[PDB]
């Protein structure tokens, strides 16, 4: 669920998933289109793609369980839908991670037109 990813982004990287990550780029909070800004936004990308292979599970609203091994994330077991997400969820938080060092302010709050683009999950 969506609470959890903004716990585990939070755990991750030190920053509130609302704002830090809530509207960044083109695909990191709401997002429907164009190329990804930088890495940060090509992990948002890859999220809603991971998402996207998962047509009959609810992402946002299903909870899963997951525990850190001394700072890995290892998901607990539930249903088929909660595994699948919580994996998702898990390669977000570790992207985000891996590129903290690229993370800029000037794609918070950025504008719908300039997303312009094609790509394919
Ligand atoms: C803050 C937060 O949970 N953001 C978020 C969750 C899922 C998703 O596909 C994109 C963004």
């Amino acid at each position: 669920s969506l609470l959890e990813f903004g716990k585990m982004i939070l755990e991750e990287t030190g920053k509130l998933a609302i704002p830090s990550y809530s509207s960044y780029g083109c695909y990191c909070g709401w997002g429907g289109k164009g190329t990804p800004k930088d890495a940060t936004d090509r992990c948002c990308f890859v999220h809603d793609c991971c998402y996207g292979n998962l047509p009959d599970c609810n992402p946002k609203s299903d909870r899963y369980k997951y525990k850190r091994v001394n700072g890995a994330i290892v998901c607990e077991k539930g249903t088929s839908c909660e595994n699948r997400i919580c994996e998702c969820d898990k390669a977000a938080a570790i992207c985000f991670r891996q590129n903290l060092n690229t993370y800029s302010k000037k794609y918070m709050l950025y504008p719908d037109f300039l997303c312009k683009g094609e790509l394919k999950c």
